[PDB]
């Protein structure tokens, strides 16, 4: 039988008791008062314990006010808890729905025989914080400050981008507590609740699991497919997709948060872009009195061209179109549950939402194919000075471009892939000026070696991104990280002959300065995983180019006065972009949420922060360790190759 | 003002007029005559010219019989049309819920404040077809055929595999109506509208649209996490998940199905895979005579193998790599939406959809590391003979060992990816054994033209891809297939020097060749796009051993007995496999309904068809072809190298 119940507006909480096989229908007559005002209707089992070995839904509830409508099916079951109360917002009346009057239907049913009795609770949460986003003429930033979350009590937004001329968005949630919640946007027309064909594949409503911060950017692009958004912040009841131990998994914890609402304007950095490029464009002035006055003055290839190893170019521009492919096909809301950006150094253009991290690799592309075609122009000889490394300068040079390609596009979609590809480039840089500097006195170096370089680079960083989340796998590279500086201690013993004087202190330096190095980053967790094998290529690449140059005056060999500079000039480098490299803090094996509450402010023009300046210091330091290597043996240029000495 | 109406259960169809601002609460008394009683129950707008212009929804039906319940907001928006008419099925009550009764309540309200008529439908499929997977003792296989769908009649079925006890389960849905339908498969507890939270992340349903074919599989890892399954066919009221053009987008259109219900247990398919390594390793013998006796008769490396191309290595392993990860990371639901087998020709083995396809890979894997052990174990001279090909052979050996890695990673997942990378294994292939008879008679054939002939491969394959929408494909192909011909044509005249006799009928027998070839998928559509560039690269590969055995003979050199026998199974054996390779029929521009759509039967033993019969005749012909080449010029072996003709 069914009972039909009048419920007035000032009855906030209303408890009956469903009798056996009965229906209760429960009315709410709405007027104009109810326009625009969000309400949540949640419903409570009395007695959960009753219930504990009655399987599936126990009670079910309908609640609609004739535009929106949702169902309460309880117990609620999570994968952690199983949640005897909940509740759903009932998306509000407008002006058009308004004598002629709206009315709120609650239905209540139960397939149980025994009596039930429940608690409905209807609450209010508008006229304020709902219709917020309202932005008056010649305003651009809004901000609510300690807005108070509860599971009882959550916040909801309404976002009419065509009646605010809104071209661009964004959404900044701050919060101190670390208390799970849920950033869920959707479009207007569009539910949380209610499901749609191919759900992954068709899915425009993004959930942002966060705790300390998180970041909606509404694009130009998604403004005008649906012209209106709704955004709602909930207490997420099970903390899974914020943290990995379950703990306290029922709470009634109240949250504080800040919303900061951002109307974006498209703008063009013009200011901080031109200011990068003419700091690194300063530079450059290395090349101009000894390297191009060279051409000036003097003024088979399809075999070397045929043979020059191309595949290597391969691992860098098949992750590209990867990546790529993995962009385009992503949905809008997508793009902000997959990429995990510093969004408090983050500024957009257009799609991108770090421009600042994709441009400022502008300086590997530029010094890159500065590389290649300084060492193509510069080769015109066979007796005098020591070899000519034309073509592995050419390779340092397309490693260089590779590593803008790279960590532009990193920093598309910074989720967590399977190859990383943000550094691997630079740590072969780093073995082929080692590479260079080894053979450059017995022969001209060969691109060929860069194969063997290569894979271990690449083959090395997924070994880690694959161990990442075993406790393990700062073992398993020093492992790889002596038998590696193992290989090239004896490989220089046997090719220098083991000699007391160079060969004997090669090893130790190399020894005590690698086993300084895994004493740092195993016994201790000094570095970051993505960090601990770009660190110890640059600090072999350092260790071999001073051991070059300490061997170099051992021999009675001067250094000129500019290669001298560029080797300051490149250990201050290494020694900036290393500081810059220190801050990252990203790892992948924390939850999304706790990848979301890193922010690190701009440091530089609000448009450089940490990481910008590392690629803007890390092309600085390939640039002056380029011209030191290419200016070092500048004092043999006189000598014959059988009087060079060999080291 | 809330109007009760009790409505029997001989009434089917129920038309009543919503007055202004009125609820009307229907109710439906259920006894155990419901029991397992699949329930659809349907709203229709009576007049829906009349709400042309009012937007969002404008009636809402919430439909319950206490076990479950869902909501009707019409009209129902497709992006192509809008239904003013739509239906949700109730899960039936069970014999758990059955003095005590049941009751089905209905609930229509509207926002408009004018009135409104509607119609109701109980439609009622159950009884047969519903509990019809219920297996008897000894019985692994059921057929429903010709199982008549409509879009008010849906079929649907409930799969207790704790009842059944069920391991492994295949469905099968056969059609030969090209009408859109919907195959959606979840839990029992599951429900097909009820959206989840992290809906994309953690999803358990499954949607198959298809037209002629769709095919299940329920893994034993994914029927021991559910042990109950629900199984609904729908008709697709837009097909825009199965046809590109929209085409009488509003039917009524009745559609037989015939399902086949298989009941599997894991199994090893030892004859197929036993008889697959006889007829593999039969060939072989061709090996013992000439190569290993010679081994047997006879009783820098490191400047070799850390020059020798490595990173040929890493586009392939980084597929692998990549592949892997995209395949453990899906939920078992999406493993069938994603991925696109040929479920005729299709045995399972555990997760794996076609191990037929993965494990026929192994004659790659057996003969590459042949290739790559004899031919190290061969290379023991200098002044007799024509120049060993040891790391060519080795090469070769290396990418016959690839092919397997790269095709059974293909058929783990043959979704459409960037990169497919099931046959450029076998172009490079190919170009490896024109590279070895171009410099054989000049000097040792290096492996670093792998880089150009590898990058080519990836590169041209990634093009295929990407312009493989788009109507001018095929010319974008041809103008790269004229520029890679007319550039060996010219490689050929100036190594040769433009002799009438060899160098003036090379260029014209390859001119031909690749033209004819051109005009045959160019200005005819003959071959898919995955097949287009696999056959010009064979085609070439035969054209070249064909004029390098005829010019053999035309220089009075004798070709060896075996070496004529080896060369005439190349031929047969590049026929057979080009034969079955012409068969695939996978085109990812089509719809997913139209890719499931394909079904070709196993030809031989059950186990294989033909694409795995592709997999043995292109190992085979890489075999015998690589035996060719090894011993075309054995009779040369006593001539110097000064007296050796060059061509
Ligand atoms: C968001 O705001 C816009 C603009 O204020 C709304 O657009 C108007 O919609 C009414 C119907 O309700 C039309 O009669 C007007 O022509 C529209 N005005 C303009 C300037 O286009 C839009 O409907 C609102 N959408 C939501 C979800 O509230
Ligand atoms: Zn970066
Ligand atoms: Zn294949």
């Amino acid at each position: 039988s069914v009972l039909v119940f009048e419920i007035s507006s000032k009855m906030k909480m209303i408890e009956k008791k469903l009798e056996a096989n009965t229906v209760h229908v429960l009315r709410l007559e709405l007027d104009q008062s109810f326009i625009l005002d969000l309400t949540k209707v949640a419903a409570e089992i009395v007695d959960s314990s009753k219930y504990s070995k009655e399987d599936g839904v126990i009670l079910e509830v309908t609640v609609s006010n004739g535009r929106d409508s949702f169902l309460l099916k309880l117990p609620t079951v999570y994968p952690n808890l199983k949640l005897y109360t909940d509740g759903k917002l009932l998306n509000p009346l407008v002006e058009q729905d308004f004598h002629f009057h709206q009315n709120l239907i609650v239905t209540v049913q139960s397939r149980l025989n025994a009596d039930i009795d429940y608690r409905l609770h209807v609450t209010h949460l508008d006229r304020a914080q709902y219709d917020f986003l309202k932005f008056k003429t010649g305003q651009t930033t809004k901000t609510l400050s300690n807005q108070k979350l509860t599971f009882v009590k959550p916040i909801g937004f309404f976002l009419n981008c065509s009646e605010q001329n809104i071209s661009q968005f964004h959404v900044t949630l701050y919060s101190e507590d670390d208390i799970c919640a849920n950033l869920i946007t959707v479009p207007a027309n569009e539910s949380i609740y209610d499901r749609s064909v191919i759900s992954d594949k068709t899915h425009n409503r993004r959930v942002l699991s966060f705790t300390k911060r998180a970041d909606i950017f509404f694009t130009e692009t998604e403004i005008s497919m649906f012209k209106s958004f709704r955004i709602f912040v909930f207490i997420a009841p099970d903390d899974s997709g914020c943290s990995t131990n379950t703990s306290r998994k029922s709470f009634n914890e109240k949250k504080k948060i800040s919303f900061e609402f951002k109307k974006l304007e498209n703008q063009s950095y013009a200011v901080p872009t031109a200011l990068m490029m003419i700091f690194l464009t300063t530079p450059c002035l290395l090349f101009l009195p000894i390297v191009i006055n060279i051409i000036k003055n003097s003024r088979s290839l399809h075999g070397q061209m045929l043979q020059y190893p191309v595949a290597i170019i391969l691992p860098v521009l098949m992750h590209t179109a990867i990546e790529f492919h993995k962009w385009t096909t992503s949905t809008m809301a997508n793009r902000d549950e997959m990429c995990f950006h510093n969004h408090a150094c983050a500024r957009p253009l257009g799609e991108l939402r770090a421009w600042n991290n994709i441009i400022t690799n502008i300086g590997y592309t530029l010094y890159g194919a500065i590389f290649i075609v300084l060492s193509i122009c510069r080769r015109g000889s066979h007796v005098f000075g020591t070899y000519e490394c034309t073509l592995l300068d050419v390779t340092i040079g397309v490693f260089m471009v590779l590593q803008s390609i790279a960590s532009a596009t990193y920093h598309i979609c910074p989720s967590d892939v399977a190859f990383q590809f943000d550094t691997p480039c630079i740590q072969v840089i780093c073995g082929l000026l080692m590479v260079r500097q080894w053979f450059v006195r017995h022969e001209s170096p060969s691109p060929a070696y860069t194969n063997i370089l290569l894979v271990g680079v690449v083959s090395l960083n997924f070994l880690i991104s694959a161990f990442s989340k075993t406790s393990y796998v700062r073992f398993i590279i020093a492992v790889i990280h002596v038998i590696v500086v193992g290989s090239i201690c004896l490989a220089k013993e046997r090719s220098l002959g083991s000699e007391k004087l160079k060969t004997r202190f090669f090893i130790m330096a190399f020894s005590m300065g690698n086993f300084a190095a895994i004493v740092m980053y195993l016994t201790l967790s000094a570095f970051h995983l993505n960090q601990i094998a770009t660190y110890c290529f640059i600090i072999n690449c350092i260790m071999y180019l001073m051991y070059y140059g300490c061997m170099k005056v051992l021999h009675s060999e001067r250094i000129t006065s500019k290669a001298k500079l560029c080797g300051a000039l490149s250990l201050l480098a290494w020694a900036v972009a290393g500081f810059f490299f220190f801050q990252d803090d990203t790892d992948w094996t924390r939850s999304a949420a706790a990848s979301r509450a890193l922010n690190k402010p701009c440091l530089l023009l609000g448009f450089f922060g940490s990481h910008d300046l590392w690629h803007i210091f890390g092309a600085l330091a390939g640039l002056f360790t380029f011209i030191f290597v290419s200016f070092v043996d500048d004092d043999l240029i006189n000598t014959r190759k059988t009087s060079i000495n060999i080291f």
